[PDB]
């Protein structure tokens, strides 16, 4: 049952992703045709430049606005809050899949600098609950919501995945962010449907010739024998810290203009006016300052993320260059290389543009996501420390009569990986990087680097999925009975219903405390509304009304019902939850925190959750 | 605080790890400088290569008996239960912690095809128990028993990685290996510490020249452009599939084995009379099977593990040396090339001979691992693989109007991972495999034989590690209820303290429910060991009757009508919680989670006594 269906979700998580990446490559093609096919006048250029970025945002935003809004953001919170025990039915449903699919894709062939991995998720979750019902018809089994809860942890770590073709670094992303217990077993489910679905997406590219084997998508040549020199390390060392900085700035900017953007009250209003012309004016002002032969020039507009991040992790010195460029075809790094502006200027450049265009490319509601961003203006922090340290050592590092020159690649990788990390906290910023390079020969200075980075953004500055939730020994002294209302109904177990529909009428709750003596008070078991709607369409059947024996107004309907109201209730064929949350009044914050971290329960043991969080949020702020 | 103690813990287990091996490394150069400096006589040598590894086993054996028979063992299992909520004190000491390293260090560098995970691991919590009670003098915050037990699974990944030099495989591994529910908190700790910890091992090694630069330990040299190619995906599924087979029967053959030594009775009675002759004899024989000269000629004898597992992974076709064989220094692969035996013989040999020496070699009541033994084997078993791959296809596929040449060092390394998966059931193995080669060109065949594998290893037999614990609809009918004596002592909260003494002598539990009173049976609070000693120590002060102005015990019975306070030290009033109508799944996920031992009293040992009466019939 369960193997089954991870191979199917890989099968079209695989087919998902293939096609996706097929529709945004061509779009990409197409900007790229249309812009070199207007080359005869600026103006025009442009013009088209700027024109269609902005409809690709506006209709993706109009379609997702009209269809789902639930799919705008990249979900991944969302998901976090569902593993957490907050059961969000509205977002697991086809039409958010449809626009979330749309929308990203349209986003991500705009040439907006926006990332795949939260929207791309969203929709493992989404597809792994579909197939989910759609296996329902076949068998109840898959009925049990903690196997749908597990499935879709599991889903999670199958898109992660997916994402990067990085089945290690892609579960290990999952049980990270999604998650803070996770069971062995699920990440066996997430490990081996992410497996598959790896498999078949590469089978899937080598069949379309896109790659001629199965390989890395981001291959790099660095040496493999002596990859880096003991003196390198601490420099490697600042890359890491500096970046955390990068990343706890990061997710303040963010954090902020959401707020700017919520807060100022006209704003909202021109929103709530004019919410298609956010978007368009947004990718308007990133257009116009990455126009290629205007600003870009300075940061090398013409590329998208791919070529990008693929130029970035280039094993070559830039910097020396300009003697040994006669016998080689012009490669790609030539676009960081103008003119007028040196490496490290343009490097610069492109660090201060980038950060805050991905800061507010990230606020766009839309769904996309912001590993990509983080993990390009890492890699742009990393190359620009490589090449300041292969200027400072311009024949290498000697070391026992050898003499080994630095590669700016490997401090690229090092500087996207550290800062992946301090952005998002997570571990398998490192896996990631090393399973889309192929290469781990720069293992100790990635990992140095991503823990730094890591810890001094925890110490400074949550993550950013945290941010975006927010946003969207003296414990013991505090007491919970102080806030207890001793008003609460009984039911006698010989009275009528008139009593039970005047609490009904009187009280809106979920539940009744159907008691079984007044005495002893021993409650037996707890009462389903669908059970409780099962025995009323069963017990319409005219057999057992026989054998235990129009215009008209319906009151008299009613008072015949109310006088047919002397027959038992059986509780043997429907399903009873036997398994009430466990609490004592006395028990410590602390393994209150740990055990509602554990599965996620919104009620304990009657108390409320809404008063308690209010009081909560009242000790915390002040 | 705790930053700086994983800092510290991977500084000492980076420096024990290194001590270790160098003194590892003295104790294997030392056996081949005495084996070669005998070459003058046959009879000399095999005395020689025989009385070694003898010696040093029995010296290994005797010196854990000795000091401290709870270092008998890999220590997984046992550290499972304390992360399981088991707290077995005798285990964290030091001289445990003595006796495991020397143990360890002797049946290592006796030769022996044994590993050391699991003691290392042990070694990992012991020493982080033992920083945990050094520094708690400068500090109680460390008494805690929950941080204490999240320091250990910490240092359960420190151990594992520390072992491999590898800080993700390791801290994977131990996920898998030592707990069902892991905490990422928990995970940040250990991977940090283990982190650092091959950091300074990495440095120290590099400090000592054993090591040019900070590389990995089982170096690789495979082509990275085109690695491998499609048509090779079949076979390299079918190396898991038959590698799970061999995990699933090794596991197998172990478990018999200590039963056929634990049921026999001549075989237990000779152990209690010369517990030291076993190891002594089965060391005897394994040296004269695996003597160089003799069957060692066939099986590669003259090579350890750690070069035997770096010609395992060699890039080059054994089968197509003899015609480029004039050119190049004499390699160590001429070790699996004897003039009357072809290599697929060689190799298939070492298969089947290595298999049930490892098997044996598990059982002996010395601190050693399983995962060395099984590595090897599996790394034997993927090359035979592909150097039968390989001879079927001389000049490689054609692919793209191109020719490539199939390389045995990959399929080594797949039947490695695999066959490590399957006897552990652990997916993480492929990554510590990738550390160790340093190259991840192969992933993709890797992880699909490794899944493979633990999956009809998984279908077939439980782990190893669970058979050494094991060894050392109709679900809902079955109720707790049916097996409870309602006869359970209470407290009145009125009562004088001798019933509180004959409660005490009649019931041997720790903890006892003083209700107000019997009707309404209202537990008002607990008291606590350290209570008592405070509320004994302060009725002896002579002050507070001096002011007011045999025979011991009469006189504290005369004594017994003072006052109790409960305001200085700390109380936990709130034992766990659990509902007796609480179905089976999430029952066995919670004895999982911190994992419980009882519950609300009603005792757990009648319901393990049925599950296990279930087997018979």
């Amino acid at each position: 049952e369960d193997w089954i269906f991870l191979v199917l979700l890989g099968l079209l998580m695989a087919l998902v992703s293939w096609v996706m990446d097929y529709a945004i490559a061509a779009c990409l093609q197409a900007q790229q045709w249309m812009s070199r096919g207007l080359n005869t006048s600026i103006l025009l250029q442009y013009l088209a430049w700027v024109t269609y970025p902005v409809v690709l945002i506006t209709f993706s935003a109009g379609f997702t606005q009209i269809l789902a809004p639930q799919a705008v953001g990249s979900g991944i919170p969302e998901m976090k809050t569902i593993l957490r025990g907050v059961v969000l039915k509205e977002y697991l449903t086809l039409k958010t899949f449809i626009a979330k699919v749309i929308g990203l894709t349209c986003a991500l062939g705009s040439g907006m600098p926006l990332g795949k991995e939260g929207p791309f998720v969203h929709i493992a979750s989404m597809c792994a609950a579909l197939l989910s019902k759609f296996l329902s018809l076949f068998g109840g089994i898959y009925e049990n919501e903690s196997r749908n809860t597990e499935m879709l942890a599991a889903a999670c770590a199958v898109g992660v995945g997916c994402c990067f073709a990085a089945p290690i670094g892609g579960v290990l992303f999952s049980i990270e962010v999604t998650s803070t217990f996770f069971a062995v077993r699920n990440y066996w489910r997430g490990f081996f449907a992410a497996t598959f679905s790896a498999f078949i997406f590469r089978v899937l590219a080598v069949w379309n010739r896109d790659e001629e084997t199965i390989t890395a998508l981001f291959k790099t040549r660095f040496r493999l024998d002596f990859p880096f020199d003991l003196q390198e390390l601490p420099a490697f060392a600042v890359i890491g810290i500096a970046s955390g900085f990068g990343g706890a700035l990061f997710v303040y900017l963010n954090r902020k203009i959401v707020q700017v953007m919520r807060k100022q009250k006209t704003i909202n209003r021109f929103l709530m006016r004019k919410r298609l012309l956010f978007p368009a004016l947004v990718t308007l002002l990133i257009s116009t300052l990455t126009f290629p032969p205007g600003f870009g020039q300075f940061m090398a507009g013409q590329l998208s993320q791919k070529e990008t991040l693929v130029t970035l992790f280039d094993n070559r010195t830039w910097v020396r260059q300009g003697l040994v460029e006669e016998l080689e075809p012009p490669s790609t790094s030539q676009a960081w290389n103008p003119p007028r502006a040196n490496v490290f200027l343009t490097l610069v450049i492109f660090i201060l543009m980038k950060f805050w265009m991905s800061a507010l490319a990230t606020t766009i509601p839309v769904p996309c996501g912001a590993f990509m961003p983080v993990f390009v203006i890492g890699a742009a922090f990393g190359r620009l420390v490589g090449e300041s340290m292969a200027a400072w050592f311009p024949d290498g590092i000697h070391t026992d009569s050898s003499t080994y020159r630095i590669v700016p690649g490997g401090y690229a990788v090092v500087g996207a990986a550290a800062l992946a990390g301090a952005v998002t906290h997570t571990v398998s910023t490192a896996v990631i990087v090393f399973e889309l390079t192929g290469q781990i020969a720069h293992i100790l200075p990635v990992m140095i680097a991503v823990i730094l980075a890591n810890a001094v953004a925890q110490s400074l500055q949550p993550s950013l999925y945290d941010s975006i939730i927010r946003i969207k020994h003296q414990q013991y002294r505090v007491r919970v009975e102080d806030i207890m209302v001793r008003d609460v109904p009984h039911v006698a177990l010989s009275c009528t219903f008139r009593d039970l529909r005047l609490a009904l009428h009187r009280t809106k709750g979920r539940m009744l405390a159907l008691v079984e003596s007044p005495e002893s008070m021993i409650l037996l078991g707890s009462i389903e509304r669908s059970q409780v709607v099962a025995l009323l369409g069963a017990q319409l059947s005219p057999a057992r009304r026989r054998q235990h024996m129009g215009e008209m107004s319906p009151e008299e309907i009613l008072e015949w019902e109310e006088q047919q109201l002397d027959e038992p209730v059986n509780f043997s064929d429907c399903k009873i939850d036997p398994a009430p949350f466990q609490l004592v009044e006395r028990t410590s914050l602390h393994k209150t925190h740990t055990i509602f971290s554990l599965l996620g329960v919104d009620h304990a043991y009657i108390v409320t959750l809404k008063e308690l969080r209010k009081a909560i949020e009242g000790s915390v702020t002040a």
